[PDB]
C-alpha cells in the first residue's frame, strides 16, 4: 500500500529475456502456422471468429517498439496465439497440433527463465 512495498524484483533483463524466448520460438521447426499474421482476405471465418488475432511478427514489432509494460503483457499475447489456434483449428490437423506443440515449448521456456 502507501509507502509500503515489497522487495523490487529486478526486471532489468525481462526485455532481453522475452526476446530470447521469442527467437527460439520463432527458429521453431512448427512455428509456421504462426509466423505471420492469418491472411483475413483468404481465410474464411477468421476475421469474424478470432476477435483478437496475434503472432509472433506482431508480438515481435510490439517488443522491439516497446508496446508490452511489462513481461505478463507478453506471455497473454503469446497465449493469444496458442488460444486462437486452438479455436480455430482441430486438435488432430498439423496446425492443431503445432499450436499444442508450441505452446509447450513456451510455457516451459517462460517456467525456466522466470519462475
Amino acid at each position: 500500500s502507501m509507502s509500503v512495498k515489497k522487495p523490487k524484483r529486478d526486471d532489468s533483463k525481462d526485455l532481453a529475456l522475452c526476446s530470447m524466448i521469442l527467437t527460439e520460438m520463432e527458429t521453431h521447426e512448427d512455428a509456421w502456422p504462426f509466423l505471420l499474421p492469418v491472411n483475413l482476405k483468404l481465410v474464411p471465418g477468421y476475421k469474424k471468429v478470432i476477435k483478437k488475432p496475434m503472432d509472433f511478427s506482431t508480438i515481435r514489432e510490439k517488443l522491439s517498439s516497446g508496446q508490452y509494460p511489462n513481461l505478463e503483457t507478453f506471455a497473454l499475447d503469446v497465449r493469444l496465439v496458442f488460444d486462437n489456434c486452438e479455436t480455430f483449428n482441430e486438435d488432430d490437423s498439423d496446425i492443431g497440433r503445432a499450436g499444442h506443440n508450441m505452446r509447450k515449448y513456451f510455457e516451459k521456456k517462460w517456467t525456466d527463465t522466470f519462475k
